[PDB]
C-alpha cells in the first residue's frame, strides 16, 4: 500500500493580495501501514499548474522543489498544516506563498510529547517526532512520479522544536538506529536523506543547552517570560500571562558552575575558524569564542541599521558615523532580559517541555543530563544516551552514520533568548567545518519565531534548484 493517488488531488484556490492561488489538495493521507496516532497523516498541495504540465516560477511538475513544512513547537504534536489553515499552530501563509513561487508542500502530522494512543498510552515521546518525519519524507520519495514535484528535491522547514525536526532529518538521513521504530510503524520501503534544511530559532543539542544559557545569561539574576493559561486569543493560540522571579543563591551557584563547564564543551567540540584555528572559551566564560558571538550581534545591528532601523533600544552598541564598531555583549544581554530559570531545559523537577520529551512508556518525563539527574528534586532517571545522540543533529556531524543534506538555511532571531545564540551558532560553524552549505544570520531584534523572510528564503531555496 502507501501508493499515492493523484485522483485524490481537489481543486482549491486562495486570494494572495489580490491574486488568486490555483493549487490540488489530496488531505488526511496515512503515511505508515500501522499508524499508533490520528496526528499520522500528510497533505499534499500542488500548484494547478502542474495538473496542465506547465510551469511556475521556472518549475514544472518534475522539477519542482518540495517544502516539508512542520508545525511542531516545545516538542508537542504538530498537526497537518492546510494553507486554508488558520487555527493555532499553522504556517499557512507560508504554504500560500509556496505555491505561489511553485512548490509543491507535503505537510505531515508529526507526533509529540502528549500523544497518547487509544488506550492513553504515551507514544509521541522521543524518537517519535523525527520517527515521523522520517516516515512523512519516505511516504513523498516512495511515491516518486505518483506525487508531483522532485523527490530530490525535498527541504525541510520548521520552527523553534519544529526547527530541531528540520535540522535532524537534514542531519540524520537513512540513520540505522530509526529503523526498527520505522519498520514497526509499516513506513513506506524509501529513503528519508533530503535535499536542503530550513531551520528557525532550532531548540536543539538539549544536553548541553543548559550550560549554554548559563554561560550566556549568568549574572543575570531575575527572568522573564510569558505561561500560556486557561482561554485562546485570535486563532486558538493561547492566553498569556506574564511571569517573573529571582534566582535563588542555589541556582546562582547552579548557573556558575553550569557557564564554567560550557567552557569545556565548547573547548572539545574544536570548532575552527576558516583556517584551522581552535574556537575556544577561558574559565571565565571569555574569549575567541565568545568575540564570534559579540561580533555575530554588531552583525545583526549593522544590517539593521543599515536598512533604516533605529538601533538605539538595546544597551551595549557604539555607533561610531554610521558604522556600529563594538558591543558590550554583557550589557545588551542584561537589556535584552534573561527568560529561562536554572537549569533552563533540564528542569531539576521534570517539569520542562523536554523533560516531558525525554519520558518514556514508564516515566513521564526524564532528566537528560548527568548534573540534573545528580541534583534532582523529585524521583527520577536519567534518558538513554543513545538516544539523546540520536536527536541531536550535531552528533551526525562529528561520527559518520548517516546522509547529510548539502544545503543549511539557519535563523534565530537575535531578541530570541528561548535559547543561548551559543546553540545556532555551533550548529552553523560545525556545518561549515564539514564542508556544508550554510546560509546563517541572528536577524536584528526578530523574538522566538519564524518564516518572517520568506522573500529571502525562498531566493535560497530557488538559488539552490535554478539559479
Amino acid at each position: 500500500r502507501l501508493i499515492f493517488d493523484a485522483d485524490w488531488l481537489v481543486p482549491e484556490q486562495v486570494q494572495v493580495a489580490g491574486q488568486a492561488i490555483q493549487y490540488y489538495a489530496a488531505r488526511n493521507i496515512q503515511y505508515v501501514q500501522h499508524p499508533v496516532a490520528a496526528i499520522q497523516v500528510l497533505n499534499v498541495f500542488v500548484p494547478a499548474a502542474y495538473l496542465h504540465g506547465s510551469s511556475v516560477n521556472g518549475y514544472q511538475r518534475a522539477t519542482a522543489p518540495i517544502l516539508m513544512p512542520n508545525t511542531v513547537g516545545g516538542y508537542l504534536p504538530g498537526p497537518a498544516d492546510d494553507p486554508q489553515r488558520v487555527t493555532w499552530p499553522t504556517n499557512a501563509g507560508t504554504i500560500q506563498q509556496a505555491l505561489k513561487r511553485g512548490y509543491v508542500v507535503v505537510a505531515a502530522g508529526i507526533r509529540g510529547r502528549t500523544t497518547v494512543d487509544k488506550s492513553g498510552q504515551r507514544v509521541g515521546q522521543a524518537p517519535a517526532f523525527i520517527v515521523d518525519m522520517k516516515a512523512a519524507i519516505r511516504y513523498v520519495k516512495y511515491n516518486q512520479g505518483r506525487l508531483p514535484g522532485d523527490t530530490n528535491r525535498i527541504i525541510t522547514n520548521g520552527t523553534s522544536a519544529g526547527g530541531a525536526t528540520s535540522a535532524l532529518a537534514g542531519a540524520s538521513g537513512n540513520s540505522a538506529y530509526f529503523e526498527p521504530a520505522l519498520t514497526a510503524l509499516g513506513a513506506a520501503p524509501a529513503t528519508d536523506d533530503i535535499f536542503a534544511v530550513s531551520a528557525y530559532c532550532p531548540i536543539h543539542n538539549l544536553e548541553h543547552a543548559d550550560m549554554a544559557y548559563e554561560w550566556q545569561f549568568n549574572g543575570i539574576n531575575d527572568w522573564h517570560r510569558y505561561q500560556p493559561v486557561a482561554g485562546t486569543t485570535k486563532n486558538g493560540r493561547p492566553k498569556f500571562e506574564p511571569v517573573s522571579g529571582q534566582l535563588t543563591v542555589e541556582e546562582q551557584a547552579l548557573s556558575l558552575a553550569l557557564k564554567a563547564q560550557f567552557s569545556t564543551y565548547l573547548n572539545q567540540l574544536q570548532l575552527t575558524a576558516s583556517d584551522g584555528t581552535h574556537l575556544t572559551l577561558n574559565e571565565a566564560g571569555m574569549g575567541s569564542f565568545r568575540d564570534v558571538v559579540r561580533q555575530l550581534l554588531i552583525s545583526s545591528a549593522q544590517t539593521a541599521f543599515d536598512q533604516g532601523t533605529d538601533i538605539h533600544k538595546y544597551a551595549g552598541f557604539v555607533v561610531t558615523g554610521n558604522q556600529v564598531t563594538d558591543l558590550d555583549l554583557s550589557a545588551y544581554l542584561k537589556s535584552l532580559t534573561r527568560m529561562k530559570a536554572v537549569p533552563a531545559f533540564d528542569q531539576l523537577d521534570l517539569t520542562s517541555p523536554e523533560n516531558n520529551l525525554f519520558g518514556d512508556a514508564t516515566a513521564k518525563a526524564k532528566h537528560f543530563t548527568a548534573l540534573a539527574q545528580t541534583r534532582s528534586t523529585v524521583t527520577a532517571q536519567l534518558a538513554d544516551a543513545e538516544l539523546i545522540q540520536a536527536i541531536n543533529p550535531l552528533s551526525y556531524l562529528t561520527t559518520t552514520s548517516s546522509q547529510v543534506a548539502k544545503h543549511w538555511r539557519i535563523r534565530h532571531g537575535a531578541a530570541d533568548r528561548d535559547t543561548s545564540f551559543a546553540i545556532p551558532i555551533i550548529l552553523a560553524i560545525m556545518l561549515e567545518n564539514h564542508g556544508y552549505g550554510i546560509d546563517f544570520a541572528l536577524p536584528w531584534d526578530i523574538p522566538h519565531s519564524g518564516d518572517y523572510d520568506l522573500g529571502d528564503l525562498f531566493s535560497w531555496i530557488d538559488g539552490l534548484c535554478q539559479l
